[PDB]
């Protein structure tokens, strides 16, 4: 899972996010 150029109020990058996005969208491009 590919981490976000920058964070965001409404889209933090937290580690528990990144572990749900491993079966829920694990192929997000992370360029804003």
């Amino acid at each position: 899972v590919q981490t976000q150029d920058f964070k965001t109020a409404v889209q933090p990058d937290t580690n528990t996010a990144q572990l749900i996005k491993t079966y829920s969208n694990p192929k997000q491009r992370g360029d804003k």
